[PDB]
C-alpha cells in the first residue's frame, strides 16, 4: 500500500539520520576521508528517499486523498530546502571552507528537525 510504501520512505530517511551524526562525529574529529565517503552515501540516500516520496505522493494524487496531497506538497518543498542545504555543504567540503560547512551543517539539522513534525503526520493520514 502507499502506506507500507511511506513506512520504507520512513526507514530509508532514517538511514540518513544515522549517517549524519557519524558523518558531524567524523567532521569534528577531522577525519576528511570519513566525511568524504559518508557525504557520498548521504547523497545517494537522499536521492532515494526523494524518489520514494514523489512516488508516494503521485499515488496519493491518483487515489485522491487530498489531505495527504497537501501535507506531502508541504514537506515535499522542505525537502528541497534541505536538498538545497546540503549540496551547500557538500560544496562547502570540496572548497575547504569548514566555516560555512558548519553553518550549512547546523542548518541542516534544523530543517530535517522542524520537517518531522509534518513528516509524523502525513504516516497518519495515507
Ligand atoms: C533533503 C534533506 C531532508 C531530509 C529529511 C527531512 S524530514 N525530517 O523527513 O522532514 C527533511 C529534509
Amino acid at each position: 500500500s502507499v502506506k507500507s510504501e511511506y513506512a520504507e520512505a520512513a526507514a530509508v530517511g532514517q538511514e540518513a539520520v544515522a549517517v549524519f551524526n557519524t558523518m558531524k562525529a567524523a567532521f569534528q574529529n577531522g577525519d576528511k576521508e570519513a566525511v568524504a565517503q559518508y557525504l557520498a552515501r548521504l547523497a545517494s540516500l537522499y536521492t532515494r528517499h526523494e524518489e520514494l516520496l514523489n512516488r508516494i505522493l503521485e499515488k496519493a494524487r491518483r487515489e485522491g486523498n487530498k489531505e495527504a496531497v497537501t501535507l506531502m506538497n508541504e514537506f515535499t518543498a522542505t525537502f528541497q530546502t534541505g536538498k538545497s542545504i546540503f549540496n551547500a555543504m557538500v560544496a562547502a567540503f570540496k572548497n575547504g571552507d569548514d566555516d560555512s560547512f558548519e553553518s550549512y551543517l547546523q542548518a541542516l539539522e534544523k530543517v530535517t528537525a522542524k520537517g518531522e513534525t509534518l513528516a509524523d503526520q502525513i504516516a497518519k493520514a495515507l
